[PDB]
Order: structure tokens, then sequence, then C-alpha cells
């Protein structure tokens, strides 16, 4: 367990011990309940829900204006990029958040 204390105090660790969400599964399943809440979730349902709402080229979208501001207050030496947020695009924002 690498870290520190004073600074670099491990918040994100202190959030990865709650939700007891284990398999990726379990995490799909409950963004579908609490987005789609009241339908029991299934698997492919929830899967769908979560890819169209995160990475869909329809139903979502960053302007080139919005993507070059997200690589640039996020640090980046793209200007341009993707319209969809990035698979790690998360992370860097985690990270400078």
């Amino acid at each position: 367990l690498y870290t520190n204390d004073i600074d670099c105090g491990p918040f994100i660790s202190d959030t990865l011990k709650i939700d007891n969400t284990s398999n990726q599964l379990e995490a799909l399943v409950e963004i579908y309940r609490m987005m789609r809440p009241g339908e029991p979730p299934t698997k492919e349902a929830a899967e769908t829900l979560f890819g169209n709402l995160f990475f869909s080229a329809e139903r979502y979208d960053l302007s080139a204006v919005g993507r070059m501001k997200f690589n640039r207050r996020i640090g980046r030496t793209e200007i341009e990029g993707p319209g969809v947020l990035s698979k790690e695009d998360i992370i860097d924002v985690l990270k400078t958040l």
C-alpha cells in the first residue's frame, strides 16, 4: 500500500471500499438500476444502456471545442480528438480531481 496521509489522501481508496460491486456486471446492473429504475435490469439491457449513455456517437457528443477544451484542461498535447468520452478520459478526470 503506497500512499501518503497529509497529502495524497486516498479518498479514491475509501470510495473503492464501498458499493460491494465486484463484477463489471454488478456495476452495470447498479447503473441500470439507478438510471432506469423500476424495471428489473437485464445484462443485455444494462450493457446497451450504459454503452449508449457513455460512448455512442449518437445520443452523446462533445463538439470539437468540447474535445479540445477537455484535452487542454485535463492536460494533453492533442488538440483534436474523438467526440465521445474516452475509456481513460474519466480516469484522467478523477486524477485531476
